[PDB]
């Protein structure tokens, strides 16, 4: 510690962090880029982007790094070995997703809405299927404790019930544990903070 | 162990973990899929795509997921916790663009080439930055031993001076850091052997 997240005004890719740092009782600052100060900032971002995270004297890029380190920083990465790997194997079917949903925001909204919303189902179903191979549904997407990759993926699964509002409907599982997750104390007191219902999901306007 | 690799007949996700295996003197089979036996085994994966990846009893998926659980298992994740964040880091940013590669080779080849060849010094200059910043560029991408990141990246190297054979031109961290990973004995035995030789890069015949 301290911490401190350099991003744009959305939610976008550090919500799921956000999260995290909250259900595990840190603070943290909050560098918001803007049109004007991105355009400078830029090239001394390694890979040219936002996220940028600072952990003391610690500075890091790449928001699934970002997450992986607060996994290994509170224990939020599976029990052992084993689990530590299907903790991973999740966390990158969740960044496959985001990365789809990135582009039909980002890129064909319009056009691709409809295509994307008929092909979701079977993006939905391998993490419906982790879940009821899991305790019953009734715990984590792994294990018995929470991982990094439940904090994105609960992120992953309320954006697109804001794109799609019955995406859920053939999930139960699914909708029992977005429900589940957001009512943790901590989680609930963010996503009810101004600082999170005031910024975009996404920074185009679309949604 | 054992280890079996499920994967298309391609290097593509799979070469970069082959190398880590032949390199760390492990043997695994290759259980090769084709387009007639895809379709009824496709249900069955998780993530309803391959590689599927088994050591023993554990089955996985996600080729990154794989290769951070062979780092783990052979001692390829840096040294500390810092430097386990910062191998996380270049290692997805070797993903991102290896997904922009996937991308120009499976749905723009013959349009895209000209641009994507344009930018590309642009992704490629983070890497070479690494490189200076770590004992001026003589040693791996994060340290002083060599971490799962290395094998991807190297891959992700070696299959773009086949696209654009002058692309390291620029850039002689780079281009000498090739040059030395793959003259590693067991790697260079491996880059040798007919079952890479033989094997294309993608699945659709573009380089
Ligand atoms: N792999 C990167 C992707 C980050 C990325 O795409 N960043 C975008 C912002 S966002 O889409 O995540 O909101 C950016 O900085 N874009 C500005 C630019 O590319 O100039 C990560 O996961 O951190
Ligand atoms: N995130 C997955 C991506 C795997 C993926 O794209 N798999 C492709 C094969 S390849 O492009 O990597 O060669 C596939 O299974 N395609 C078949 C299908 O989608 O039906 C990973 O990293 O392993």
């Amino acid at each position: 510690p301290p911490y401190t997240i350099t991003y744009f005004p959305v939610r976008g890719r550090c919500e799921a962090m956000r999260m995290l740092l909250a259900d595990q009782d840190q603070s943290w600052k909050e560098e918001v880029v803007t049109m004007e100060t991105w355009p400078p900032l830029k090239p001394s971002c390694l890979f040219r982007q936002l996220p940028k995270f600072q952990d003391g004297d610690l500075t890091l890029y790449q928001s699934n790094a970002i997450l992986r380190h607060l996994g290994r920083s509170f224990g939020l990465y599976g029990k052992d070995q084993k689990e530590a790997a299907l903790v991973d194997m999740v966390n990158d079917g969740v960044e496959d997703l985001r990365c789809k949903y990135a582009t039909l925001i980002y890129t064909n909204y319009e056009a691709g809405k409809e295509k994307y919303v008929k092909e979701l189902p079977e993006h939905l179903k391998p993490f419906e299927t982790l879940l009821s191979q899991n305790q019953g549904g009734q715990a984590f997407v792994v294990g018995s404790q929470i991982s990094f990759a439940d904090y994105n993926l609960l992120d992953l699964l309320r954006i697109h019930q804001v794109l799609n509002p019955s995406c859920l409907d053939a999930f139960p599982l699914l909708s029992a544990y977005v429900a589940r997750l957001s009512a943790r104390p901590k989680i609930k007191a963010f996503l009810a903070s101004p600082e999170h219902v005031n910024r975009p999901i996404n920074g185009n306007g679309k949604q």
